[PDB]
């Protein structure tokens, strides 16, 4: 993470500086009627503290019908006020600082904020770098009179936004034009948008760390907000490096929550990798190998493109083709022959692929950050809880909820619902 990562600090009210604070138009948020104020966390990672939706005629109100069994929490007013956005913004910032407190987290942030999606998709000519492909380029706008006019654009690799309709259903996605295929699943990679609210914590009893309650009554624990966020950052990693597995690749399983006893769910392989651990073995070995080989082929195709670039879009990028060729070579860890030809080194690929799918995983983070966490992705869940994580007496960068000062550092008591009064169940009125 070669040059030490530092997280920027912001107040939602801080003025636009045309550098780290700008108004953007992603052309993707159906809830947005005008440009959205955005803040640069670090490098190419931005945050827009607004609710986000992809549904036409979006509605954030609690649904009358009850699809489910998936647990849901709805509040049409969450993040509606600037005061709300300021708190959300500061929460995301604080979580990034905590993530950045451990080596693996610093590297995770370094990669997501430094490496970029290959500029192009399946339909990009072999000799072209297209920095405007699909939704990779976001418009920068400024108010002129009573209107908003485009003054330029930026290429974020990851944009964090507030939740979509279901506040307790974090969602990471990439986007494409109708006639294209997902570049995130084809080696190129693409811009990711993560809609989430880490302070709304999932609760569970089937945990990774034994706290000696097996023969008695097991306590309910909350997920540390950084793992909820890091789980999605893992999806962003897969998307950035173009190794995302299509969501139609699933394994039929079961799980349960507060309102519904054991029910069926199509567990996505994408989620299995984001979680990590032994769970990865749920994916047939032959299938795991298939996706890895498919990725390698897409990588070989990328190297081929790099040996053919002669033009760029927009034209202003033509003079920087060499610079970006070099950046992409470093991203994919390709090798440059004495002849200057770019080639793929399988040993390097295998190492990278393994890092992206088995080291940068929620399961691994739980151990590294020494926090209690669900034992499996489908651990049964209870009523979600929340807390004032900006209050260092409740949650700090070094120990999260397990603060020694509060005497909550033993057996993950800070995460134990029955031992930490700072943890409170979310409004039952908004649950579904
Ligand atoms: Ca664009
Ligand atoms: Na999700």
């Amino acid at each position: 993470s070669h040059m030490p990562i530092t997280i920027n600090n912001f107040n939602y009210s801080d003025p636009v500086d045309n550098k780290n604070i700008l108004y953007l138009d992603t052309h993707l948020n159906t809830l947005a009627n005008e440009p959205e104020k955005a803040f640069r966390i670090t490098g190419n990672i931005w945050v827009i503290p607004d609710r986000f939706s992809r549904n036409s005629n979006p509605n954030l109100n609690k649904p009358p019908r009850v699809t489910s069994p998936k647990s849901g929490y709805y509040d049409p007013n969450y993040l509606s006020t600037d005061s709300d956005k300021d708190t959300f913004l500061k929460e995301i910032i604080k979580l990034f600082k905590r993530i950045n407190s451990r080596e693996i987290g610093e590297e995770l942030i370094y990669r997501l904020s430094t490496d970029i999606p290959f500029p192009g998709n399946n339909n990009t000519p072999i000799n072209t770098f297209d920095f405007d492909v699909d939704f990779n380029s976001v418009d920068v706008k400024t108010r002129q009179g009573n209107n908003w006019v485009k003054t330029g654009s930026i290429n974020p690799s990851v944009i964090i936004t507030g939740p979509r309709e279901n506040i307790i259903d974090p969602e990471t996605s990439t986007f494409k034009l109708t006639n294209n295929t997902f570049a995130a699943q084809e080696g190129f990679g693409a811009l990711s948008i993560i809609s989430i609210s880490p302070r709304f914590m999932l609760t569970y009893s089937n945990a990774t760390n034994d706290v000696g309650e097996g023969r008695f009554s097991k306590s309910e624990f909350c997920m540390d907000p950084i793992l909820i966020l890091m789980h999605e950052l893992n999806h962003a990693m897969h998307n950035l490096y173009g190794i995302a597995i299509p969501n139609d690749q699933t394994i039929s399983s079961v799980t349960s929550n507060i309102f519904y006893s054991q029910y069926n769910v199509k567990l996505e392989y994408a989620e299995i990798y984001a979680f990590g651990g032994p769970t990865i073995d749920l994916i047939p070995k032959s299938a795991r190998k298939y996706f890895e080989e498919k990725a390698l082929d897409y990588y070989r195709s990328i190297a081929k493109r790099l040996n053919s670039i002669t033009t760029a879009n927009p034209s202003s990028f033509n003079k920087y083709i060499g610079e970006y060729k070099q950046k992409l070579i470093r991203k994919y860890r390709f090798v440059v022959e004495s002849s200057g030809e770019v080639t793929v080194n399988r040993n390097k690929f295998v190492e990278l692929y393994n890092e992206l799918t088995q080291i940068f995983t929620e399961f691994n983070y739980a151990k590294i950050y020494n926090v209690q966490n669900r034992k499996i992705y489908l651990s049964n869940v209870y009523t979600p809880v929340t807390a004032n994580i900006l209050d260092d007496n409740v949650y700090d960068i070094q120990n999260g909820f397990n603060i020694p000062k509060s005497n909550l550092n033993v057996l993950f008591m800070g995460q134990n619902l029955s031992r930490n009064p700072a943890l409170r169940k979310v409004n039952p009125e908004n649950m579904l």
